[PDB]
């Protein structure tokens, strides 16, 4: 078995190897990359996502989210308070302000220490989940707005023809902006490209051990657990590496820098934070190996997780028993 310790793997495809996206994903899995839940892909030196970022300040963040924390430094939840719209130019200036900027630090480890020590005492503002793309249309390789769709994968593998679309989303981050512990909708893959700015630190639990993280989360967030049988779908809970180590949960960590891709694999729980002002683009995708994960994915039916139009069809076809109850939650 390849990668039996479930380490995060880092790939350096050549420009030739970067032509066929599906083939490269299948290659990485042949080497065991999926066992980690997360992989890094460094693009060939010749590749570029677009020519410059020189004109991005005019993108609108219609609903910036202030991420307010509750709990203790290592075990907290966050709630998203909606703020007034602002442009990316306004948000970047805010991120660079004295109130919100990255503190002085020695290296990524010192910054990680400061994040876990101090996150809860601040409320950074995150521009999340903004439909759009920063890939140039002329970028033919690993262009996250040109991937094969999940609906087309389900049709090729299973013959079924469904409604729905699959488009990318932009994320504008600042110091301390945080992504809570989650897997993807329907336990899909994700791919995330850091277009510019400061790094993103990731934490990940191997898929084969995801239930260990779930059981700890039920112990640490016991009222949330009684409220919903899949409350990590709410994407609000944080647990620090120190707490994960104290409780024996297997995990890995890695820092993504500008110009790099990350892939998350089906049922790979992940969480993380931004080091400073940045912009990422991410989208869900599927392969044949996902189908079985989609069939087994948990679902939030309490009504809090409230997800896309396109997820309806996935539930309806892969999980017809759940359909009914999950749509009671979504209506
Ligand atoms: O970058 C972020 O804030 C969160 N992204 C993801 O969880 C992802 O790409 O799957
Ligand atoms: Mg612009
Ligand atoms: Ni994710
Ligand atoms: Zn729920």
């Amino acid at each position: 078995a390849q990668n039996p310790n479930c380490n995060i793997m880092i790939f350096h495809p050549t420009k030739e190897e970067f032509n066929d996206f599906d083939k490269y994903i299948a290659y990485m899995e042949s080497q065991g990359a999926h066992r980690a839940g997360l992989a890094k892909i460094i693009p060939p030196k010749e590749w570029k996502a677009r020519e410059t970022y020189d004109n991005i300040s005019e993108i609108l963040i219609a609903t910036p989210l202030q991420q307010v924390a509750s709990g203790r430094a290592g075990v907290f939840t966050q709630y998203h308070k909606k703020k007034k719209a602002m442009t990316v130019g306004e948000y970047r200036h805010l991120a660079n302000s004295k109130k919100y900027q990255t503190p002085p630090h020695q290296n990524f480890e010192d910054l990680e220490r400061k994040y876990w020590k101090n996150r809860i005492y601040n409320s950074p503002i995150y521009g999340a989940d903004i439909s759009g793309s920063l890939f140039d249309e002329n970028t033919k390789q690993w262009n996250l707005g040109h991937l094969g769709t999940i609906q087309d994968l389900l049709e090729k593998e299973c013959g079924v023809v469904i409604e729905g679309v699959n488009t990318p989303y932009l994320y504008f981050g600042m110091w301390k902006t945080t992504f809570a512990w989650h897997t993807e909708d329907m336990d899909l893959y994700s791919i995330n490209y850091l277009h510019l700015g400061e790094p993103k630190t990731w934490y990940v639990v191997p898929p084969e051990h995801g239930q260990r993280l779930e059981r700890l989360a039920r112990e640490l967030f016991p009222g949330s657990s009684r409220g919903c049988g899949a409350f990590l779908r709410h994407k609000v809970a944080l647990i620090s590496p120190t707490v994960l180590k104290e409780n024996g949960i297997p995990f890995n960590r890695i820092t993504q820098e500008a110009g790099e891709f990350m892939v998350t694999f089906p049922y790979g729980y992940h969480a993380g934070f931004n080091h400073g002002f940045n912009c990422a683009e991410a989208i869900n995708f599927a392969t044949p190996r996902w189908i079985d994960y989609g069939k087994m994915a948990s679902q939030c039916s309490c009504g809090e997780a409230r997800v896309t139009f396109s997820m309806d069809a996935f539930v309806r076809i892969l999980q017809p028993e759940r359909y009914d109850l999950w749509k009671r939650g979504q209506d």
